């Protein structure tokens, strides 16, 4: 079963376009098969694919800093405690990385999984978080203009 | 959504054999009641049996990791070794230690910390009354599977 | 190298007095010795005391925090981690050797992850149950001693090996 | 309090020599300062030129570890943390950070410094980098010339 890992900004942070996207990335993971992993608090992006995931019937973990409530968009609340610190969780536990746009939260994430080898796909970053990026490792870089495009790099990295 | 167990235990070398047999049965009662087991991913005793308890029921396990392994269906790998995933006692809604080590110890005593009930199964005097001194309301003495399953039965309500 | 010597305690309400008053002479002697102090740099409790013991005597001091802050006044060198309830095997890993003062939920842990580390672990102001199931954890690494007296002097023996 | 000045690059051939040289010198100007340089503790890349250069000047070093751990003989204090992970330790403990070429390593250190809105100075990154880095935050990112210009930029904020 694949996990696929979506990264992204805070509520604050992501512009409604994207959260739009997130929502339908969410989705498409869901509808072929995959299982969604992402931030289990964070509001922005992270949620909107977890509810995307959730509305087409996919399994999706949340990872979190019990503490209250949860979400109900998490099937399996994966608590570390590790308040700011690393939950490179998501990284090191995706099959595939998802970013939709950008701030240094996403910058750290990101960075790590090219460290750890694990393939990265970039939607709705700007050209120069593009560049610097795949300036880090081209190998395990891919921009997608869209979802669609999105989810398609992801098919042909779970073949490899 | 489905109540997560959580197992601590010794691995290979330190958990004796009616321990295994506890703990692999422990799983299967875990899987058997509906319940998801988290226990680490990769230590080959207590906590690798579990996991093949509540497989062997068609149970949902997740692994904590540092390849493994067919019995665990979701594994989190969490890249730290020498550390704490402290995965085990926050994210579980019960935690049961099956017999006691340095990583054992640990473990229950973050989960007492995080106000987590512990119960203890084929640990002996010492940790038994040790955990009982940290917070008694929270540590539950087990005789038996049976009596391990049933306190976690019976926190799961409260 | 200094030697760095680690030090952890139980909290506030979970610390009774001879214990404050036994965990600042602890750090003075830890000074007087040419050790570093590492512990927990918050201003509260018996970490806070062998702080202010050891920066009395001249010592250098080294405190572990998570997150943001308010660091005490006694740490020289503060080491911010950004983990809240996630260990912190610092003191374990990175300490010569190891010595509680009083006992709680967190020291246990502490105490437990440094003897899994194969570090030494000098047991100071607890009761006998702890003294018990720690020395039944691995007896070669445990060493109870009756006063900061006898708790420096096991540390001394334990860096001349 | 003596002041903490942190110090990032990369490792292997990640690194190119004269990266090698501005880090040795930038080392040796922070002891000369007073300041305390603390960095990863291996035998190493950037990060060990830096802390021979500070030993070699009379200053005090620390170095951070995973686990378990021994370790460069120019470190005074290790800080063995065991997490194989994110030493978040750099970002959270400097004053200020100052980053000597670019890696996948390099590049978290620095986001999450700026997570925890922590001035860093750049010094020898290519300019995807100095780019990059400055559309997350501006107010934050000091890209120095050099090893003159990386010392009187810290100086300086020291200073506010």
């Amino acid at each position: 079963k694949p996990i696929i890992g979506v990264m992204g900004p805070g509520k604050a942070d992501t512009a409604e376009n994207q959260l739009v996207m997130a929502n339908e990335l969410g989705k498409q993971i869901a509808t072929h098969g995959w299982i969604l992993l992402t931030g289990g608090r964070s509001l922005g992006v992270m949620h909107e694919a977890m509810k995307g995931a959730k509305e087409a019937g996919g399994t999706t973990i949340g990872v979190l800093p019990d503490t209250s409530e949860i979400s109900d968009a998490v099937d399996i609340p994966i608590v570390t405690g590790l308040g700011s610190a690393r939950d490179n969780i998501n990284a090191l536990s995706s099959n595939v990385l998802v970013a939709v746009g950008m701030g240094p939260g996403t910058a750290a994430e990101v960075a790590l999984a090219l460290k750890a080898k694990k393939p990265v796909v970039l939607l709705g970053t700007q050209p120069e978080a593009e560049k610097f990026f795949t300036s880090l490792d081209a190998g395990l870089v891919h921009v997608a203009a869209d979802v669609a495009g999105a989810i398609a790099a992801v098919k042909q990295l779970l073949a490899k």
